[PDB]
């Protein structure tokens, strides 16, 4: 059974070569035998195979314009209808872009000349999905195709990505957002984009050398992009009794939206509160 | 006259050494003779000098915990009051973090041992300011100091920075946000953080190889973080008559907030609209 997994695969480093698609499938690199995109709307896309599937595709080594799946005649191999984001591979690729999930590019024999191998399939490491759009198909302008921009991840801490087995844990984010359904714990909204709901996982006690916060569900809030910014730059704090308070003027906003399977560790809350200029004293709210 | 300028300075590459602070000042690297931070709340901070100014400072080469300016007795050289964000250097450093402006680190003789030079002052290239907080001073815990986390920029397109002379133009962003006063052109709000107002500059026709958008004031909108996300992932478009429309359901939101010195080039609007799955036809709104 294939297990969908983001990041490098144990045993198969960047550079690894394979003879055909069944190899790649057995190794755990892709899910599929023919299909270009390994992915699902719910979970994200963990790999793509690039073997000149459309003539819209462009390959610049470190940059890739990848064209999506859908709307081909099985017999003709010619576009007969528009591409959409119901396609799990197309949807999964957008969901990778939004969650910042890295995508294993596996490059194939038949593709663009300088970067493709002469024969077989090489695994060329992880790329980040940056944007997506629709354009007109080159061979048949009356039909729309979906397209993605992919950029090579050179340093994993630099580009902000999340991976399954470590860098920051993908699982942690996915739990917290899943429990809340991408609703901001402060203002209640869900940001709706083309593919679906959108939110940001925001650590309460920051990660790294100085602060040493754990990367876990208890040290994280699901927030909208606006509230993330406020929260990280002294405009919100949370009380011991889980009220959200405007740090700039002292005014109490309202209660934090809680979920029973999501246990916020109050030590981390206290720590975050303690990064403000004047620590809120007893009786402040 | 010193001109405050973000990024590398012509003639002084990373590695450049100098004998004392007056040299650094003449070269154009810093603004000041003693003061650690070159910077202002309005414009941002373009440099810091790191010469063991506080014992709270930590130096890890690629990471730096820098401690801010303020609250010292001129005679004693000991902390006598709390640090605040009225200090132009402290404020400027937060404003650098928010605008994503790179900061020239110049490292000094008296600092942390492995990374400091043996004598003089070396220019160690650009760093990005990532976060800031307040903590207790080591020598006098009853007083608060301001602190910053700085990370070395290795690739300038990767870390998302904006520089004065080119990468993306800092001037372009600064104009657009200045004309609008960090108000979202879609929803009207200003995000207020500790140091002041906050917004995002959002190109209308994206930059780079595929789309080839210009990096100019006419191809950019000032937006709140929430609306930026919607705008880049098929949830908003703008009409020829400058109304904002919800791309998901077709519903018209309201008119775009315009400013007379900010001329949006309608070709770019049309281009952005044309990235949606079905291009809006005549009579759509
Ligand atoms: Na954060
Ligand atoms: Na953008
Ligand atoms: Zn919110
Ligand atoms: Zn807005």
């Amino acid at each position: 059974a294939y297990k969908r997994t983001f990041g490098h695969i144990p045993g198969h480093p960047e550079g690894s070569t394979y003879s055909n698609r069944r190899q790649v499938q057995k190794a755990g690199l892709h899910a599929h035998l023919q299909a270009g995109i390994s992915g699902t709307a719910k979970q994200g896309a963990d790999a793509i195979v690039l073997n000149g599937g459309y003539p819209d595709d462009r390959d610049y080594g470190d940059e890739i314009i990848y064209t999506g799946h859908g709307g081909q005649d099985p017999v003709t191999k010619k576009q007969i209808r528009d591409q959409d984001l119901d396609d799990p591979g197309n949807a999964g690729l957008v969901r990778s872009q939004l969650e910042g999930l890295p995508v294993r590019v596996i490059r194939g024999a038949g593709g663009e000349k300088p970067y493709s191998p002469s024969s077989g399939y090489r695994y060329d490491g992880l790329y980040k999905v940056v944007a997506h759009w629709f354009a007109n198909h080159e061979d048949a302008p009356q039909f729309r195709v979906c397209q993605f921009q992919l950029v090579k991840i050179y340093d994993q801490v630099a580009a902000g990505v999340v991976v399954d087995n470590p860098v920051r844990s993908a699982q942690v984010v996915k739990n917290v957002k899943g429990w809340h359904k991408h609703r901001c714990q402060v203002c209640g909204i869900v940001i709706e984009v083309d593919v679906g709901p959108y939110s940001q996982g925001a650590h309460i006690r920051p990660l790294g050398r100085k602060h040493g916060g754990p990367d876990v569900e208890s040290n994280m809030l699901c927030l909208c992009p606006n509230d993330h910014v406020r929260f990280d730059n002294g405009a919100l704090y949370i009380t011991d009794d889980l009220k959200v308070v405007n740090a700039l003027n002292g005014e109490v906003i309202g209660p934090l939206r809680v979920h029973p399977r999501h246990v916020i560790d109050l030590d981390h809350i206290r720590y975050h509160r303690s990064q403000l200029p004047n620590i809120p004293l007893e009786g402040s709210s």
